[PDB]
């Protein structure tokens, strides 16, 4: 078999040796001689080569070459030549760097179906990422119409779209960006649990709809019954939220873990979130990544068994545990 | 003077007492009696009311009312009624929650001019947040045309836009979303340090251009000499990066914390790096662009401290991980020690 | 204005009269009549009372009541009633009596701690112990600096670490454990080993650096040089075998710095012996040094009592009953700060 | 017949001569030539060497060598070669250098600890800190006695406990936490509140009891009387507000016991004031008392150095640099042990 150097591999002289790779998998090789040999080895795989052929070309001791080849291979700095090959080419570099076959990942995305339940801030941003990453079918669910105030966060919408159906404009704008995918709309506000039967089975549901307060509870109980994976995303004012990502039988579910009354109920009935496009976009982006990773199967979604928050007025990411509980009211 | 309960405040009975507020400002008050007083007081300011007028309707001691009033006012859960007097409505709740007068914040955004240096994935997402938040003038700078591969992250672009100038298409799409603002383009590629004088002065530069490796170093040197604020944003493969936000005389600069000697290794390094293409991913791009844009809005708006002052911040995407690189002022810096 | 008796006040019959207070503030009152007058005055303040209301309650002459009131007030045995704040959450409730006993309003001390940043430079034996005291006392932002992984031998004193944690990064496990203990604060990490002086620019500004990193032997001299130049407060803590050491607490422009009071056939032999040095670590010694270090930090930021280690290197013996202090006052002939 | 230089040995040129050793054993040798000779001699024992083998590599007269050998041996700067015969990988290896420096064979000290049993009577701030030190130094059996559950307020000092632990038995969580740190030892619990002297019979025989339970006030008096009658060694530790306190360490027939050196109107006022007493807790003070308590336990059982609190109650101040010992020497007169 042939191997090839990933284009995502950068090399830098640093400290007593140097760096190989960039991002999460960046390696610090302290020993300069080892680092120089890794360079000599990587050089042989810029164009695809078998191990024996590169061994000849590199002209360093076989034991050293074997060391360097192994190091490059384990970190997916060099990859099976078969994994090399296109509109998705940049995403391919991503899948490659996790040690996946991008063609198999792309095929999984192409054959997947994603429900977007809620086509507001989060729906807009999640739906574009998924569509342009080649998710084969996207179903858009909302009964609301576009308003001028939506435009701060709802990136697919224009001034001219005010008054039109949310699902209609998303579908239009999605197809402008990737005409290879199929998009559906369902004009549907979930008023009671039974309405969830109108939401089709899919690989995963992206749930950002937020009214009423126990919508997420209905969705959860429904999806546990239906063996339907879903992921929740949103915000609480300045905090971006994504997760949990519920996987039937594998992860925990959402549930696992008086004249004062009319005053609290009144105050809470008037609540409107004080939030911010950047907050919205962070939640949606990380939600979309967990969806791609879940369907593509190349890396573990972050929000399995977790509800993750990202703060905007300080530097902070924190997770609330949503691990499985054998005493759970809904699952088990 | 009237005060009013912000609509972004919510309350929950919790533990021994309860929670007041949502998000980063949320307060847990363990004492039941005190929590119950804070909500009763909050309730009196649902309609815009002076302290005395609200107190008239309350049925708790005057001294408890004051304590609670003080608590609410300090956390910006109640605000001057004038602050609540529009496309930017949702943004207004945000500003209010930081104790700011949203009309004054909005006017500062209206009077602002922002340079978008680099109109790729970062520049796409930043420019549209800025435009729809009412930044008054935006200047688009790039010399590249759209390619089909751009579409995974460059959210303003359609299939039909392949081959067109990125600046042209961004402008079209921004004015489609906010016709109340001013957008202009400069077809420029920064080739040398000496090209930077061709970039206009602005409230801030959003720098996401990345070619060659030392462009950021030239931008830093120039902006330090020019008294020009800038923010850098981008990614390193799977790591979303924003910062530093350089502010003349206030923060450190990019350089405050600042191939091969063997020829047969050097040329191998150079070829490898010439073939470099980042292994990244819309979610990574979008996180960096979003936090960048938040820092621009806060820097201009003045209502909250931008996160990337004195910091280059990385957000990992395959782990729960955020780390900061120190970019505080060095009194020995070879660029900003004026 | 109400006054209230501190709960930390202790009274006992002793000698010819009695003792008032416990700890550093304990006072032997030989005169029985004045001792009895002190307790009669104190008795009026168990529940909060004004000077005048209490004056009428006491069976003692105005003259004697005045003397006894001032006695109690000046020793902070009675404190302003507002300092009691009985209805605080409270995570930190236990610490309040300590602040009260020094005449401070605990809620104001608590606020200073919440608004502080502390860098822990070195996340070993000393770092474990200091960081946890600081986190649970409510220092608002803690920055963990180290590049080392946990080893089984670390477990004798690196209290936050479990057998299960061997192999993991020290900063990551400390962060995890600190947030399990106090979810209300912020913790961050920097994967960094100071290899030369210039790596110190990678350590951010904070209210104070807690320095227990010890490799190489002159790391402390680099740190000192940097902090003087950077106007950065720091406290050093560690041990010399069986003696626990904390201090100096360097304060820019207030204290001396670390350097202020500073053949042929031998040199190679001296170098060799010293290059082999390993401290005789012993948890009790480590823990004492870390504890008193942490006290000086809390007091430095809290401002309610003088840190012990201002202008001083303090050693506590473990095989003798002994504490000795080494002067580290300013020198005009100092090569670093003179 | 081999000797080896201690790894804990350091030297420095100082004054007219130099320093040898670090910690309590540091010696200043004013004579340059003598100091130089000690270095040359110490150098000869870096590798494990007999007196004769080392002397053959020394470039100094045998009389000078003999005297330097004697100085090094007396101070345990050089130790028997076999005392260094364990793995650097032994979990207790750091403690081993500590034992070496006191002239003990670390394997034998460790054997004594492995076979010891220690009762922890009181699982609050002191018991938390003592128990982990003892667990991770290799005390073979630890018995935890308390009847309280974990509260939010505990977390300031109670280092083994976390927010999630609230509501759980103190002893259950300590056990879990101790075994996570050292799975090579045995840890038991007894749910017991000592309500009267008669309850002390339910506390197991052990090598020593660590006593930090504090309620009622005469609990120490009960413990002392029982232990004297039951021939049971015990150490007391705690605090009196800002003063850390450890001792006495009672050893049947070898030390004094606790009681050795010991209108109705104001009487009732005294009682109510004292009934109201709550210590001004502060983690640094707690941890100091616990650390030195633990040191005394390890030395009592290890037998390599004298526990400090034999015949003494020792106070360490926190707001001044001060350590003081109250005599608790044996009295023939004593009503309890006399
Ligand atoms: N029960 C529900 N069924 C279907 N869609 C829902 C339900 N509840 C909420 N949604 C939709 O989910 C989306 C939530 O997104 P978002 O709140 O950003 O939009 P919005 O409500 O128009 O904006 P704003 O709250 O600022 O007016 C909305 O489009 C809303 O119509
Ligand atoms: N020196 C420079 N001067 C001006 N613009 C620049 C310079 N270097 C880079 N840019 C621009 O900054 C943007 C970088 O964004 P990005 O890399 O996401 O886009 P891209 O290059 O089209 O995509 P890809 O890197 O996937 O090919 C590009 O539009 C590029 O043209
Ligand atoms: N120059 C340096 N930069 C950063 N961290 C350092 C430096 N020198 C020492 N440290 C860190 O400071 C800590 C010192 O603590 P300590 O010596 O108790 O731990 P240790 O070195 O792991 O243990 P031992 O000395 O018993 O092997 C270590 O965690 C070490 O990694
Ligand atoms: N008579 C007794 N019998 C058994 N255990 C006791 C007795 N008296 C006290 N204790 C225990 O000894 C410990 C004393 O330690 P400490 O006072 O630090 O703990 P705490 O009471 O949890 O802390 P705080 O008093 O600050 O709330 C407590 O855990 C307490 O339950
Ligand atoms: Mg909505
Ligand atoms: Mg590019
Ligand atoms: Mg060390
Ligand atoms: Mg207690
Ligand atoms: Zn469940
Ligand atoms: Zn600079
Ligand atoms: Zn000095
Ligand atoms: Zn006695």
């Amino acid at each position: 078999m042939d191997y090839i150097l990933g284009r995502y591999v950068k090399i830098a002289r640093y400290g007593s040796g140097g760096l190989v790779g960039g991002g999460g998998k960046e390696q610090y090789v302290e020993n300069l001689v080892l680092w120089e040999n890794i360079i000599k080895t990587a050089y042989c795989f810029i164009t695809p080569s078998s191990y024996t052929a590169a061994l000849e070309t590199a002209n360093i001791p076989e034991k050293d070459f074997s060391n360097c080849f192994r190091f490059l291979k384990e970190n997916f700095f060099i990859i099976p030549g078969e994994y090399n090959n296109n509109r998705y080419s940049r995403n391919f570099l991503h899948y490659q760097s996790y040690g996946a076959n991008p063609v198999l990942v792309q095929d999984k995305l192409k054959n997947a179906k994603v429900v977007i339940l809620g086509c507001g801030g989060i729906g807009n941003h999640v739906s574009v990422i998924l569509a342009t990453s080649g998710i084969g079918e996207i179903i858009l669910i909302d009964n609301d119409q576009i308003e001028n105030t939506n435009l701060t966060r709802q990136v697919l919408f224009s001034e001219d779209d005010v008054g039109k159906n949310k699902t209609e404009v998303i579908k239009r704008e999605l197809l402008k960006r990737n005409s290879e995918i199929s998009v559906s709309e369902i004009a549907l506000n979930i008023n009671d649990y039974t309405d969830l039967h109108k939401v089709p089975e899919a690989d995963i549901w992206v749930v950002s709809a937020d009214h009423p307060f126990n919508l997420i509870n209905w969705v959860n109980k429904y999806c546990v019954r239906a063996n339907q994976p879903y992921i929740n995303a949103g915000y609480v004012n300045d905090i971006a939220v994504f997760g949990p990502l519920y996987v039937p039988g594998k992860t925990g579910c959402y549930e696992c873990q008086e004249n004062i009354d009319h005053k609290i109920k009144l105050i809470n009935s008037r609540f409107k979130p004080a939030t911010f496009a950047p907050v919205n976009n962070v939640a949606a982006a990380l939600c979309a990544a967990d969806v791609i990773k879940f369907i593509g199967k190349y890396s573990e979604p972050l929000s399995l068994n977790k509800r993750i928050g990202i703060w905007s007025d300080e530097i902070k990411i924190h997770s609330q545990n949503m691990g499985r509980s054998p005493v759970c009211s809904v699952c088990g």
